[PDB]
């Protein structure tokens, strides 16, 4: 909203805005470090903390949750944000806390989960939680990871690496893969993730780079699509994003390409 960012244009969100679609009546769980709910540029509808040492989901001592929140609303100005705090100030959290956050999002009928986070290692418990959210009809979006490349090996973080999740990589303003953006066959789509200006705690603004801001754009895009097509299943929202992406190169690096929310929101299934 208040900090200008190229990313909103890049994914063609203004075309939805000009049609009157802004993500009205869409519940988006920001599963991250909290959201600074006292930021004048944010509104938070509810939330929960699962970080025993950081009990307030409506404060953010990391900054990532608040930056994600601002990007979600820049793309989908009318979206209802829920602050699901599973990470501490150092941007780390236990998988069990993450799972508790996912469980809360399912129980509270979230339309979209955004997981601005990933760990290097697998968990059947984490996989069961995202698979359950998808089975319950939630669109589950996650940052692909900031682990760069590892030759022919996947560097996609968990839970982005699970097939049920939409794994989002990062491009710059000229649609080139960001050097940090994780790669592999599990990568699904790309979005803007380089020098993204958004809300920071304490009524501040600033640029962040990562798959974290990239995932935020796709969570917002899912909210725009649901506002035009509130009857679409998560399966149909996901298909619309993947099948209408702008091809950018080899899928190992770029998945299906850059999301195009204008194209996605008029996809015929």
């Amino acid at each position: 909203a208040k900090c200008v960012s190229y990313g909103v244009s890049q994914i063609k969100a203004p075309a939805l805005h000009s049609q009157g679609y802004t993500g009205s009546n869409v519940k988006v769980a920001v599963i991250d470090s909290g959201i600074d709910s006292s930021h004048p540029d944010l509104n938070v509808a509810g939330g929960a903390s699962f970080v025993p040492s950081e009990t307030n989901p409506f404060q953010d001592n990391n900054s990532h949750g608040t930056h994600v929140a601002g990007t979600v609303l820049a793309v989908a100005p009318s979206a209802s944000l829920y602050a699901v705090k599973v990470l501490g100030a150092d941007g780390s959290g236990q998988y069990s806390w993450i799972i508790n956050g996912i469980e809360w999002a399912i129980a509270n009928n979230m339309d979209v989960i955004n997981m601005s986070l990933g760990g290097p290692s697998g968990s059947a418990a984490l996989k069961a939680a995202v698979d359950k959210a998808v089975a319950s009809g939630v669109v589950v979006v996650a940052a692909a990871g900031n682990s760069g490349t590892s030759g022919s090996s996947s560097t996609v973080s968990y839970p982005a690496k699970y097939p049920s999740v939409i794994a989002v990589g990062a491009v710059d303003s000229s649609n080139q893969r960001a050097p940090f953006s994780s790669v592999g066959p599990e990568l699904d789509v790309m979005a803007p993730g380089v020098s993204i200006c958004s809300t920071l705690p304490g009524n501040k603004y600033g640029a962040h780079s990562g798959t974290c801001p990239a995932s935020a754009h796709v969570a917002g895009a899912a909210a725009l699509i649901l506002s035009k097509h509130p009857n679409w299943t998560n399966t149909q929202v996901r298909s619309s994003l993947e099948n209408t992406a702008t091809k950018l190169g080899d899928s190992f690096y770029y998945g299906k390409g850059l999301i195009n929310v204008e194209a996605a929101a008029q996809h015929h299934h």
